[PDB]
């Protein structure tokens, strides 16, 4: 991949692999979300990084607060998908990373995503607003004018998600992460939580519908030795409300919604 | 990727991804085994397929009986790895698929693998010898002279694996596959079983050693709604382990294997 002409966004092409596709011989949403993460990392590498000089001295990291993916067409096995990604400052709240997924043959937009990121101290895990010093450093890598993947004011990407109330309609209990679910820093990958959310959707929905929209709020990380319960309730196309919580005390780790279309 | 000049082997280059690497910033053995599977599939596609005309008419499929991976150097995140793969007939027993992993910059061999495949009826799950009619159809895609990734007289790839006896030294109880662990035909991916085997190795071994050799025998398939227990016992400067995968309930064997680890 490479940075675009203006050096304010990064493009990369991926060939869809045999093991990355589902029953429909098209890429799963977890494969897509893994590709978005990879193109995000390559953009950080190409511009010099993933934290700023001041962030390293202050022991601060970027953590995901929310992920919103919208797919119109999942790429088939062997197809080439092209993803363009960019970052933008959101004042002192944090940073937003957006993506556009395109068909490499037609050039049509097949999907789009947006994510919200906040600053946190590696140790202590305290949320802190973005400093004036750590702002000047990365603003040179972001476009100055707003460039939104979801320009619609008050759309699905910015809707507040409610808490699922017991009893849930569907459930998947006792989910545990394995070594492959960890990243290079031995933390659970943000993509595993997507897989866990979807585990409680009935197989009959998965077989008869396609995932169109997925919005996921991150509240607490799942440790290597933690166990998770995945809960789902229909709120409706098919709409669902999801809750990820610890098998024991029931401490919330994630909340979200999914929208599915009949095939 | 592309087939080589003679049309008897397939080469492909992969850039190592951020999510594909472990704590050491090098590709995990599950990422490697996934790449071997992908290059295997692209070889089947390039030559016209992953079953022959006769195999589809008789509802027969190719199933893995054994996998043997040996890694000298795991590629780093961002490095380009090049894999060459080929198939060879083993008479009526079945087919063997071999791989060579190379560093794309130096051209040095960083790893190698071999796997044994048998014919099975997709519906009855009954195994069978390869008929001559099937053998004539795919022999045109295989080299005629033997081309072994593991030439050695006394090689690790062909050693019989014993059954782990209880009590195991280490264990990882209640492992269940999730949707991402399934392939396009809703069967558990052969690579997930590698991850499950390794789950019972203590984290202290993983942190202080590197996986050099892994041999895994496939006996039974894990269904979507099956639960697995992963057992490990040390059998040994190097560390050797004996592994057993079995169903949490009745204890029906699904896999058996060995791993060899060296100090970092
Ligand atoms: N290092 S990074 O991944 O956070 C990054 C990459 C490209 C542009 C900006 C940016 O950081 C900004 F959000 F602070
Ligand atoms: N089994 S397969 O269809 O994946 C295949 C791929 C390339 C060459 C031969 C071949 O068949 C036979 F050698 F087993």
């Amino acid at each position: 991949g490479s940075l675009t002409e203006d050096g304010l966004s990064y493009k990369e092409k991926f060939v869809v692999r045999s093991y990355e596709v589902g029953s429909n011989k098209t890429a799963t949403v977890e494969t897509i979300a893994n590709l978005l993460q990879e193109v995000g990392c390559n953009h950080a590498q190409s511009v010099g990084f993933a934290t700023t000089t001041t962030m390293r001295k202050l022991h601060l990291i970027w953590v995901t607060a929310r992920m919103h993916i919208e797919i119109y067409k999942y790429p088939a096995w062997g197809d080439v998908v092209e993803i363009e990604t960019w970052c933008q400052s959101e004042g002192r709240i944090g940073t937003r990373r957006d993506w556009i997924l395109k068909d490499s043959v037609t050039g049509e937009v097949t999907g789009r995503a947006t994510s919200k990121w906040v600053m946190m101290n590696q140790d202590t895990r305290r949320l802190q607003k973005v400093s004036d010093d750590v702002r000047d450093e990365y603003l040179v890598f972001c476009p100055q004018e707003p460039r939104l993947a979801f320009p619609e004011e008050n759309n699905r990407s910015l809707k507040k998600i409610p808490k699922l109330e017991d009893p849930a309609q569907y459930s998947m209990i006792g989910l545990k992460p394995r070594r492959a679910d960890l990243d290079m820093n031995q933390h659970v990958n943000n993509v595993t939580y997507i897989g866990w959310v979807l585990e409680s959707i009935p197989q009959e929905i998965v077989d008869t519908h396609e995932l169109q929209v997925i919005t996921l709020d991150y509240r607490r990380e799942c440790q290597q030795d933690d166990v998770v319960d995945s809960l789902t309730t229909t709120t409706s196309d098919s709409q669902f409300l999801h809750l990820l919580r610890l098998s024991g005390d029931g401490q919330e780790i994630n909340r979200g919604t999914t929208l599915w279309r009949k095939k």
